[PDB]
């Protein structure tokens, strides 16, 4: 039988948790692979909707109706009906997701193959959001203990791989669903998932040809990995923004004083050599992002160039100008250590964090630390475990953090996740908006992005968002990165690549297109 060796997320050890709602404790082969979505949007191809469990959807003259494919059965033989979708959306309406429920007011079963979704506000992006919610078996989950602390070790599933073949703390094997509706399109028998804690461990394995489908950072990829075998390939199409995020609500006076000063964020930004960061840390694998709004050149067409030009000096390498701005603002060194102190005369050191084992970001931070020291800003690096890293952002105890962002077909994915202040509160919230900068006009502009179908007005919305973020230098954007993807042609063929660019190729959870991707691979 064919086994596909994948690596969607680093772990020290595997805990048997296949619950789709628990995205902080589950295995990252649960969404898509076990619970197939209604629709997959091919974001690389203009969000073209690829229909799976749903046959179609129809916005009413305004709310949506989904039609659900017939003859579709769960893993245990029981049939997939509207009742299963109905029971699923119903369940998060009274037990909160991460997806966000701020868009759907209840659900009607209307037909055992048609479901009515009632809308809170009106949003043309709402099928994209509905697609994120996992549909679970009604005939199974309606039992359940506490649906919130429920490991799902033996999962009833709709997706391609539902059988747990093997399960050690360093290896688990996830095999073909017995009653899979698309099994005719499926030629991979099993997902084979090894436990890998960080990039150093990954690197030995990938260079030894032990992997099939991976998305980790690989330093000097052409020398280390590609040169080791003719079967060793990769394809890095462009992805989203990377930046230093600063905490506007730091609990230390001096640090708060520094971080909340726009002069100081702009001097911080100007000391950075973004091209050198790309060159050394990412081995050339990226593009300088000198948009103060973090827009990035892939969305250059969306850009109000007046705004970009106006603030780009603040987002270009200019240590001398960084030194002058610090002095004009009042960050004077008054204790003879060569490091500027706050206007009220306090010494400080910024602690800059990135996740343990994400060595590309670790190196970016260490590069920035030295760059900062050159213009007299004192900083130190920290590389905590992702969960610690993430937690420090959620509770606002960090100073400065290097982070990447998710990336969409337009700039809304980046701008909303990164700046909508409503995403600063909750408890299943991601790290992305946790600078705690807040602007009602910015939030209003974001909230109205998909409110009108006037492309011209949507574009004026973008320019208004761009201007607000840029003039306030809310973060320090550094670069635009790549979709890291490595593939082995030793055991399989049919891979997406530069010659076959059918969509986002990565294996990470959060890329629904990985389902469509595995449906193209054939054993060799
Ligand atoms: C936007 C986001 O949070 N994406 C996450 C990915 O960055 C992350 O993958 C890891 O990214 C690091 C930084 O570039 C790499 O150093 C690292 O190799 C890579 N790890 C893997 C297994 O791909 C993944 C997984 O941690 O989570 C994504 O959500
Ligand atoms: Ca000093
Ligand atoms: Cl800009
Ligand atoms: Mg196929």
């Amino acid at each position: 039988r064919s086994e596909l060796t994948i690596h969607p997320k680093e772990f020290t050890t595997f805990v048997r948790n296949f619950n789709p709602f628990l995205g902080a404790t589950n295995l990252h082969t649960t969404t898509d692979f076990i619970y197939e979505p209604l629709v997959v949007f091919n974001e690389m191809h203009g969000n073209t909707p690829v229909f799976r469990l749903a046959e179609n959807f129809q916005m009413s003259d305004m709310s949506v109706t989904f039609d659900i494919r017939k003859g579709v059965k769960w893993s245990d033989g029981e049939a997939f009906t509207a009742d299963d979708v109905v029971y699923s959306f119903n369940l998060v309406k009274e037990k909160p997701q991460s997806g966000i429920n701020s868009w759907v007011t209840g659900v009607e079963k209307v037909n055992d193959y048609q479901v009515k979704f009632r809308l809170s506000e009106a949003n043309s992006n709402v099928p994209y959001e509905i697609a994120k919610v996992p549909v679970v078996p009604k005939h199974v989950w309606s039992k359940v203990k506490d649906p919130s602390t429920f490991t799902n070790e033996n999962p009833v599933g709709s997706g391609p791989f539902t059988v747990i073949d093997t399960f050690t703390p360093q290896l688990y094997i996830q095999c073909e669903n017995p009653n899979y509706w698309d099994a005719a399109n499926l030629d991979v028998d099993c997902l084979r998932v090894p436990q890998i804690a960080n990039n150093d461990q990954f690197l030995g394995k990938v260079v030894n040809g032990e992997m099939d489908w991976t998305s980790s950072f690989v330093p000097d990829i052409d020398r280390t990995y590609a040169a080791a075998s003719p079967k060793h390939h990769y394809w890095y199409p462009p992805a989203g923004t990377q930046a230093f995020v600063v905490n506007f609500k730091n609990p230390d006076a001096a640090k708060n004083e520094a971080l909340t000063n726009v002069d100081f964020r702009r001097a911080f930004s100007m000391a950075l050599d973004r091209q050198t960061i790309i060159d050394i840390a990412f081995y050339g694998g990226g593009t300088v992002n000198d948009f103060a709004s973090g827009l990035g050149y892939a969305f250059e067409a969306w850009s109000d160039e007046k705004t970009h030009d106006k603030f780009k000096a603040y987002n270009s390498y200019n240590a001398e100008g960084a030194k002058k701005l610090l002095a004009k603002a009042g960050f004077k060194d008054v204790n003879k250590d060569g490091f500027v102190d706050t206007p009220s005369g306090k010494s400080f050191e910024l602690l800059i964090q990135s996740p343990n084992g994400w060595t590309d970001f670790n190196n970016t931070v260490q590069l920035a630390v030295e760059q900062l020291a050159e213009v007299g800003i004192k900083a130190r690096a920290r590389t905590p475990d992702f969960s610690v890293y993430n937690q420090a952002m959620l509770e606002g105890t960090y100073d400065v953090a290097y982070t990447n962002y998710f990336h969409g077909a337009d700039p809304y994915t980046y701008w909303n996740s990164a700046y909508n202040s409503a995403l600063q509160s909750g408890d299943g919230m991601p790290r992305f908006a946790m600078h705690f900068y807040k602007n009602e006009k910015l939030d209003g502009l974001l909230n109205s992005f998909y409110k009108t179908a006037d492309k011209q007005e949507q574009l004026e919305i973008a320019h208004g968002i761009q201007q607000i973020i840029a003039q306030d230098q809310v973060t320090i954007p550094v670069l635009s990165g790549a979709y890291m993807y490595q593939y082995n042609t030793t055991r399989f063929t049919g891979w997406w690549n530069e010659e076959n660019p059918k969509g986002r190729p990565n294996i990470a959870a959060g890329i629904p297109e990985r389902l469509l991707h595995v449906l193209d691979l054939k054993p060799v």
